[PDB]
């Protein structure tokens, strides 16, 4: 994998710009792998996959604080908690280049 992390995955919620705990939170193993580039998150407590983002070069990514991040492709939104900012930013570099691998010309 780019990177392995677990952390709480997010959504958005009905208000302007707040994010909530997706089904309430706690942890998933959220890996970003390679041909597809994937997040990929499965939830430990039950190994439900709560996250599944296939890559484009065109994402939008957000370092709103050093253990909070989102993306955004098209208008498909996802987000971490991370419990670490090493994690963050281990996170971070492995999209980066999963993005470097996925675009080609």
């Amino acid at each position: 994998s780019y990177a392995r992390v677990r952390a709480v995955v997010m959504t958005r919620d009905d208000s302007s710009g707040g994010w909530l705990q997706l089904g309430g939170g706690g942890l998933s193993s959220v890996t970003v792998s390679k041909t597809e580039f994937l997040v990929h998150g499965e939830r430990l407590r039950d190994k439900t996959v709560v996250l599944e983002c296939v890559l484009r070069r065109d994402l939008v990514y957000n370092k709103v604080t050093p253990t909070f991040h989102h993306w955004r492709i098209g208008d498909k939104k996802f987000g971490l908690t991370f419990q670490s900012p090493a994690d963050a930013r281990a996170f971070d570099r492995g999209i980066r280049r999963a993005i470097e691998d996925l675009s080609q010309g």
